[PDB]
C-alpha cells in the first residue's frame, strides 16, 4: 500500500513526503539540528513512565532531559532547544495505542508532525516555525514515505495503525 519499510537514515530530505516512523524501540527516534538556532528531537516513552530524568546521546550531544509518561499507551514527546548551549524543553506531545509518529518539512523548512490524541479528539499536524532549510533529519526508525498530497492517507495510519 505504502511505500516501504526502510531502515534507519539521516539524509537531507525532500518537503513533498510525509516520513511516517514506525520505530521498534523507545527513546530518541526522531532528530533534527540547524546546528544554530533548532534543536528538536522525538523521545518515544512506554505507557506507565514514572518521571524520571535520563541521559541521551543525540545530534552529538550528551544531554540530560525529564521524561514521563502516566498513561496507558505510547507518547511520543517532542523537546527542543534554540541555542547549543540551552538545556532542553518539551514542546507537544502524541498519545497513540500505535508505534507511530509522522514528520514533513514543509517548502519553508519548518518541521510539522501529529500533536494530541486520537482517543481524547484533538489529534492534529502542528508545525513548530523553526525553520531548519537543508537540514540533516535523522530518522532513528524503520519508516515508510507517503506523498504530501495524501496527509488523510497519514493521518488515516496514524489513528488506526499498519
Ligand atoms: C486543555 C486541554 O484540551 N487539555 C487536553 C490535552 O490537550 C493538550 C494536548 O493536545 C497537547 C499536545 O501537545 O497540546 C496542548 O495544547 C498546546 C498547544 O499544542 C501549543 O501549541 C500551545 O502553545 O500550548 C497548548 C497548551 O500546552 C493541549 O492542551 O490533551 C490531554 C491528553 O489527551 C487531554 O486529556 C486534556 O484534556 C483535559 O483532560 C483533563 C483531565 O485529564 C480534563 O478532563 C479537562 O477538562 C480536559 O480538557
Amino acid at each position: 500500500a505504502l511505500d516501504g519499510p526502510y531502515t534507519p537514515d539521516s539524509s537531507n530530505l525532500p518537503s513533498n513526503y510525509w516520513y511516517l516512523i514506525n520505530p521498534l524501540n523507545d527513546g530518541v527516534v526522531f532528530s533534527v539540528t540547524n546546528n544554530s538556532t533548532f534543536w528538536m528531537f522525538t523521545y518515544l516513552i512506554l505507557p506507565n513512565t514514572a518521571q524520571t530524568n535520563v541521559t541521551v546521546n543525540v545530534m552529538n550531544e550528551t544531554v540530560n532531559i525529564s521524561i514521563d509518561n502516566s498513561g496507558s499507551t505510547y507518547r511520543f514527546v517532542d523537546y527542543f532547544k534554540t541555542s547549543s548551549t540551552q538545556s532542553y524543553r518539551q514542546r507537544n506531545y502524541l498519545i497513540t495505542e500505535h508505534r507511530l509518529q509522522a514528520y514533513r518539512r514543509d517548502e519553508s523548512g519548518n518541521i510539522s508532525n501529529y500533536w494530541g490524541s486520537s482517543t481524547y479528539g484533538d489529534l492534529r499536524v502542528g508545525t513548530y516555525f523553526n525553520p531548519v532549510l537543508n537540514a540533516v533529519i535523522n530518522l532513528n526508525a524503520d519508516f515508510y514515505i507517503i506523498p504530501d498530497s495524501q496527509q488523510e492517507k497519514c493521518t488515516e495510519y496514524i489513528k488506526g495503525g499498519l
